[PDB]
């Protein structure tokens, strides 16, 4: 579980979304595990606008954080689950790494700011759904 806060709006991974996201829905994207809602309380994260391929994020089964290269946001084929048939997930970043089911929404950050949510793993590696291409998040 895990959300990125950003003024009013809640970035959650759609398979993870609520009643209340659903409710209050801006935008939400199957192919990229991506629903946005709204919220009346004002967000304190900061989103990055860049490119980097290096950056910390939040392991929940490991209590931890991590530092990962990762790769550039990709069309990336993904086994079939209770909230998906077997897809190409679109904008994801893979990195070497820890992660369990139950990671999910964990943030991925460089030093401009919040980069991603984790939304795939397994294997030892770990995807990041990308959200620094959502301008409009900023304004
Ligand atoms: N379609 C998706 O984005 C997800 C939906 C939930 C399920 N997905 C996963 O990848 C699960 C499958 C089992 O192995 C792991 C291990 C680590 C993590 Cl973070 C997630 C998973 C695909
Ligand atoms: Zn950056």
């Amino acid at each position: 579980s895990g959300a990125i806060y950003v003024g009013n709006y809640r970035v959650v991974n759609r398979h993870l979304a609520t009643h209340n996201d659903w409710a209050n829905l801006v935008w939400e994207d199957s192919s990229r595990d991506l629903l946005v809602s709204s919220t009346t309380a004002q967000g304190c994260d900061t989103i990055a606008r860049c490119d980097c391929q290096t950056g910390v994020y939040y392991c929940s089964s490991r209590r931890k954080h991590y530092p990962v290269s990762f790769s550039k946001p990709s069309l990336i084929f993904v086994e079939a689950s209770e909230y998906y048939p077997a897809r190409y997930q679109s904008h994801l970043m893979l990195a070497v790494g820890h992660s369990e089911p139950g990671d999910c929404g964990g943030i991925l950050r460089c030093q401009h700011g919040v980069v991603g949510i984790v939304s795939t793993g397994g294997n030892g590696l770990v995807g990041f759904a990308d959200v620094r291409d959502l301008l409009w998040l900023d304004e």
